[PDB]
């Protein structure tokens, strides 16, 4: 219909097999003519850990705020292919509202703790050869409603 008209575009910031950093950057475009709640939206990013330890996500830029953008660290469960960790990005209601055929950026990184490296090459969501925005299905997006983009693993 009308409600769930978020594009969503992605590419790695940085791209090394070994690497102390995941460099996650979003596109999100809404498609539609309604506007769209950025409280209810979250994005996933899956990766293998390569050694578990607390990590942490930053949001360095969003139009709406960096602030108003937060990540947390979820096991997968079963762990899969590619994928025994995820990202889960979301916004508070302060980010506010996406209008119509505009778009925002979200661009943020995440590490451990003790700074450790990771091996990207194996990431579910890793896209090891785009330089920009790309229509990226390894990703995910969820509204209220559910998953709205992107194919889960
Ligand atoms: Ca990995
Ligand atoms: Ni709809």
């Amino acid at each position: 219909g009308s409600h769930m008209n978020l594009k969503v575009e992605f590419f790695n910031a940085g791209t090394q097999a070994q690497s102390n950093s995941i460099y996650p950057k979003f596109r999100l475009t809404n498609t539609g003519s309604n506007a769209i709640n950025l409280a209810d939206v979250k994005l996933h990013y899956y990766f293998t850990v390569d050694g578990d330890k607390a990590q942490t996500f930053w949001c360095d830029w969003s139009p709406v705020g960096s602030s108003n953008v937060t990540g947390t660290f979820v096991k997968m469960n079963p762990t899969t292919t590619g994928a025994d960790q995820y990202l889960e990005i979301a916004f508070s209601s302060a980010a506010g509202t996406l209008a119509a055929n505009t778009s925002i950026e979200v661009q943020g990184r995440f590490a451990k703790s003790d700074w450790t490296n990771y091996n990207q090459a194996d990431d579910y969501s890793f896209n090891s050869s785009a330089t920009t925005y790309t229509s990226w299905d390894k990703v995910t997006a969820y509204s209220a409603e559910g998953l709205i983009w992107g194919i889960e693993p």
